This record gives C-alpha cells, sequence and structure tokens, in this order.
C-alpha cells in the first residue's frame, strides 16, 4: 500500500476506453525484466505507475524553481490498444503540473526548439519541419531563406497531440493551422491550459540542448544568420504571446559538446547574438538565459564574461551527467560537493558555482543549478570505498555496454526508481538494492551486490540539500532536468530546501529524507 506508486499500471482513458491497464507489467513480462536480477535490460516504465504528489509552496521570495519539460515525454504507443507491448513511452501528462493554489515551478521551459539548417541533428536540416509548420514554402526555401531560424522539431508533440497534453478528443487541423497560441494543441496547447489556470506561471523556450547545438557556432559568426535567428525569436514570440523567457542552451560555446563545430570566438560571437536579440525589442521577451558546463575548463572556454556583458540574466548550470561511461570509474552524476583530488567524481555543483562567482565574477543570483529526474548507471560495477557510510564513493566497472535503464541504456528514470529500486516510505532499497549516503559529496547512490549495478541518482535528501545550497549562497534557484520525470517528490524537496512555507499539502515529505 503506497502513497507514491501504483502496484499496477492504471492506464489512460482515451476516447472512452482504457486500453493500457497493466501495460507496464505486460512489457516487463515480454522483455523478461525482473528488478532484482536484470542488469542489462530496458524497462520502458511509463510515468503512470507513479502517483502525483506535487505540494505547492509560497514562491514569492528571491528564488525561482524552473522546469525543463520535454516534448517527447508525452508519447506511449501502448495507450492506443493491445498491439505494442515490447516497447513503450514515458506517457508524461502535462496535467501533473496543474496543482491547486500555487505552482510547483515558476517557469516551464519548452524543450526543445531546433534550428533550420542543422544538418548534425537532421538529414535535411529540419526543412520538412519548417514546411509543415507553415514557416517555409518548400524545403529549398526553408534552407535558402531561413537558416538559423528556430522551430519546434516535433510538430505533433508541439501543437497537434491530445494524449498527455490536456485534450480529450481528436480534432481536424494541420500543424500550420495550429502553430499559434490560440489554436495549439500538443505541449504548447498544454502550456496554454496551464497559463489559463494560473496567471503567474511563466513560459520559456529552450533552443538547442545536447543533440541540437551543431549549428550555433556557424550562426553566431555570421551577420545574416544572426539576423535570421533574431527573426526566429520574434516570430515565435508573436505566435505565442504567453512566452516571456528564452533559454539558448548552446552546449557549449568554445568546446566540443556532442560533436559540434566550435571556435575560441564562440562566446564573443554568442554575446553579439544576445545583444542583437535584445535590440529587436520583442515586447514580451523579459529575459535570456544560457547554458554552462560544470567543468571549469569548459567554463573558461565559453567566455562567460562576454555573455554577461551582453545582458544575459540567467545561467542554467548543467550540473548533471557528471558520470560518463568510458574510463572505468564510478562517479556521482549530479553531486553538490567533491574532494578536490577526487578522480571518480570529477565534477561538482560547488566547484562550478565557485568558479563562476570567484573567477568569472558572475552575479550569484544569475545562477541556477540542476537537479535530475534520472540516473547514470554502470553494470559490472565494484564499490571500493572502505567505509561507504562515512567515506567518499570510489569504485570501478568493466563492461558497461547495455547497462540497465528505462528508455536508453545506463539511465533509469524517476518512476522506475520509486517503483522498483528505492522505497522512500519504508526508508530502504527495493529488490536487493541498498541506498548509500556519501557524506563527502552529499549525494546518494544505489547498489545491488546481486546485479552488480551501480546507480547514481538524486533523492529528496540531495535535492533538499541543493535547495539549501542555493539559499546559503544566494543563487537564482534550481531547475529540474527534466520535470516530466518527476511525480512531485523531487520538486517538493527543492522547495523545502529553499525553506518555503507549504501552501497545499498533498504528501508529507518528512519520512523521505532519512536524516
Amino acid at each position: 500500500k503506497s502513497n507514491l506508486i501504483y502496484d499496477k499500471d492504471p492506464g489512460y482513458v482515451w476516447d472512452n476506453k482504457n486500453e493500457c491497464e497493466g501495460a507496464a507489467e505486460e512489457t516487463y513480462q515480454e522483455l523478461n525484466y525482473e528488478p532484482s536480477i536484470s542488469a542489462d535490460k530496458l524497462t520502458w516504465t511509463p510515468t503512470r505507475l507513479a502517483k502525483t504528489v506535487f505540494n505547492t509552496y509560497e514562491d514569492d521570495d528571491d528564488f525561482n524553481v524552473l522546469c525543463y519539460f520535454t516534448d517527447w515525454s508525452q508519447y506511449d504507443p501502448r495507450i492506443i490498444n493491445k498491439e505494442i507491448r515490447d516497447t513503450g513511452g514515458r506517457s508524461a501528462d502535462i496535467l501533473r503540473l496543474n496543482t491547486p493554489d500555487g505552482r510547483p515551478f515558476k517557469r516551464l521551459i519548452y524543450s526543445f526548439g531546433g534550428l533550420i539548417g542543422d544538418k548534425k541533428y537532421s538529414a535535411d536540416g529540419n526543412a520538412s519541419i519548417a514546411v509543415r509548420l507553415g514557416v517555409a514554402t518548400d524545403p529549398d526555401d526553408a534552407i535558402a531563406n531561413h537558416k538559423g531560424k528556430t522551430i519546434p522539431v516535433d510538430p505533433d508533440g508541439a501543437v497537434l497531440a491530445s494524449i498527455n497534453c490536456g485534450f480529450t478528443k481528436w480534432e481536424a487541423g494541420d500543424a500550420n493551422e495550429r502553430y499559434n497560441q490560440e489554436k495549439a494543441k500538443g505541449l504548447l496547447g498544454g502550456f496554454r491550459l496551464l497559463h489559463e489556470a494560473d496567471k503567474e506561471l511563466e513560459f520559456s523556450l529552450s533552443i538547442g540542448g545536447w543533440s541540437m547545438s551543431g549549428l550555433f557556432s556557424e550562426i553566431a559568426k555570421d551577420e545574416i544568420l544572426r539576423t535570421n535567428f533574431v527573426e526566429g525569436i520574434k516570430d515565435f514570440f508573436q505566435r505565442f504571446p504567453m512566452f516571456s523567457h528564452l533559454d539558448i542552451d548552446w552546449e557549449y560555446p568554445g568546446s566540443i559538446g556532442a560533436g559540434n563545430p566550435n571556435s575560441p570566438d564562440d562566446g564573443a560571437n554568442f554575446a553579439i547574438l544576445i545583444q542583437q536579440i535584445t535590440d529587436a525589442k520583442i515586447s514580451n521577451l523579459k529575459g535570456i538565459s544560457i547554458a554552462s558546463s560544470a567543468d571549469p575548463a569548459k567554463i573558461d572556454a565559453a567566455n562567460i564574461p562576454a555573455l554577461m556583458d551582453a545582458g544575459v540574466t540567467g545561467i542554467n548550470l548543467m550540473t548533471y551527467d557528471f558520470f560518463t561511461l568510458g574510463d572505468g570509474k564510478l562517479s556521482h552524476h549530479t553531486n553538490i560537493y567533491r574532494d578536490p583530488s577526487d578522480v571518480y567524481s570529477k565534477y561538482s555543483i560547488d566547484d562550478a558555482v565557485t568558479h563562476l562567482i570567484d573567477e568569472k565574477k558572475v552575479d550569484p543570483k544569475a545562477i541556477f543549478i540542476g537537479y535530475a529526474g534520472y540516473t547514470r548507471n554502470a553494470k559490472n560495477a565494484t564499490i571500493t570505498t572502505s567505509i561507504p557510510s562515512e567515506e567518499a564513493l570510489k569504485g570501478t566497472y568493466t563492461d558497461a555496454n547495455q547497462t540497465l535503464g528505462s528508455f536508453e541504456y545506463s539511465v533509469l528514470e524517476w518512476t522506475d526508481i520509486i517503483c522498483h529500486y528505492m522505497d522512500f516510505e519504508k526508508g530502504e532499497g527495493r529488490n536487493g538494492y541498498k541506498l548509500v549516503h556519501d557524506k563527502v559529496a552529499k549525494a546518494d547512490y544505489l547498489y545491488s551486490e546481486a546485479t552488480k549495478v551501480f546507480i547514481s541518482l538524486d533523492t529528496p535528501r540531495s535535492v533538499r540539500d541543493k535547495g539549501r545550497y542555493v539559499k546559503d549562497k544566494g543563487l537564482g534557484g534550481l531547475f529540474i532536468w527534466s520535470g516530466d520525470q518527476d511525480n512531485g517528490i523531487l520538486t517538493n524537496a527543492a522547495h523545502e530546501g529553499l525553506k518555503r512555507r507549504i501552501k497545499n499539502k498533498v504528501i508529507d515529505m518528512t519520512p523521505f529524507y532519512l536524516d
């Protein structure tokens, strides 16, 4: 009996039927997923297995909690009938955020807008998307006249869908007809429904992200392309007046990121672009944020000073994915602290924050730090710490190809954690897994002696401590990567770390912190 999870996929009512009761468990059966044994499987667990438990808190202090909401998290072909069970989607309902008497986030960040001409991401540089959305007359025109212009790269998910976007029936209309605020369905229509329920909620577009930063370096160098880019912002902000913020998540100026063109000039060029967007005087655009790596060497390479000199008002510090497979050592993925000589957990929020404030003279209040709705794992792992309960995490792994995850190998998402890996209500691990608190990092991890799988994750305890860090250090606030993953437990912990008075109580968080 649980206030956090369901014991069986409750399904989803669509067109007066519910075709996906138990769908999550049918997938598990088809794939032979067993939590206490599987080291090398995907779960495909839908967020439907979690109960929705966002509290709300007074949020009118000097901090803000932001939410990256991904436009692919709505999908799950299991919803429609009984045909597909060997794979699935996240099925993340935008309506989990529709709380009474407040909001779990001040600002929802649509993730992600792509760029016309981006041939790293798209074989045709998103040209067919441009035509479908009605911003180009044919694919040649898209590239010839609109290179550098932003558009959502998933028009179904952005402006057409009903399921998990707050709408209850299919209606005729193409993406071109629905690519504006009034007519949108999809996640942008879902954002509008939340806008209509809550006038204080803010909306940001994030352009770029890890897979879509391939075109930034080229755009920022070029007058004509920068001008197309600014036009892209004006167009989107005219189509969707409810938007008021822009996150240009170029990952990262001056360094390799996912394999992008890059140049030492990138940060200085990006600053020209920021100024050029400001100069357009888009009446509803109140603020521009950018992304920063947590690696001080990559921070140096980004020329953060140039960007702040051009009037950037926020830095979303991408404090997650610190554990990357490849070097055979375990690591925390989103930890606040580390010992300076640590070769396992090589990065930390604190190292990065300190670097920005002390070396780059960034205003602390501009900085937002991340908490994560997902994990970074390695199978075939060995914990080598001498006293795990008192000492910093150390450990190694051999072959971690095809490690346990939810939708992609090596990454479990939050629903899987609370349903099959950790029982926060009983205060202990599930299915042969044990939770360890690393007091040096102030981060928790999960590990099973039986499966040999190591799982680095955020918990209520660490997210609360991140909220505490933000407050102590006078930072801007926190963001979740990504908010569609959270059932509310993570975000509750953030608000509590900020010392916020509760307004609407759905769940008592007290027993979930475990000291």
